């Protein structure tokens, strides 16, 4: 069982320098669009290409939250960055992995980009989905992917 949601943001930035670029700001991600929420992220397992589990550690309240991500895929020659969380008790209660896709676009000035974000939400074994992680899904999404596009949109520096 599958649900989607997605968001696309602009940059002066070409696709291929946008894609090195995010590279190397993939976990830091987590602190720039999720600052409160998540608490650390630790690689666990691999050299850091795709493969690569980590351990990530999330917000205190009687016992602090526990995941693990995965960088999963990265390609050039469709500009595309790919990871799943596939663990934790985030996940535990219905979810086998919420992936995500990350594509540099090409824009139709062929100086800039788009950069489209993507999420997903699987379950675990043949079961359904929460109505209510569908709802938490989408909007906790809207709270990560506009500050992902505020993040880039809102850039003053990217002239350089």
């Amino acid at each position: 069982g599958v649900f989607s949601y997605e968001d696309e943001a602009t940059s002066v930035i070409p696709p291929a320098r946008l894609f090195k670029s995010f590279v190397l700001d993939a976990d830091n991600l987590i602190p720039k669009v999720a600052p409160q929420h998540f608490t650390s992220a630790e690689n666990l397992e691999g050299n850091g290409g795709p493969g690569t589990i980590k351990k990530i550690t999330f917000a205190e309240g009687n016992e602090f939250k526990y995941m693990k991500h995965k960088v999963e895929e990265i390609d050039h020659a469709n500009f595309k960055y790919c990871y799943s969380i596939i663990e934790g008790g985030p996940l535990g209660h219905t979810l086998e992995k919420i992936p995500y896709e990350i594509k540099m676009a090409a824009a139709p000035h062929g100086g800039g980009s788009i950069l489209k974000i993507t999420s997903k939400y699987h379950t675990k074994g043949n079961a359904s989905i929460n109505e209510e992680e569908i709802k938490a899904g989408k909007e906790k999404a809207a709270g990560l992917f506009k500050a992902v596009e505020a993040y880039l949109l809102a850039h003053p520096d990217a002239y350089c």
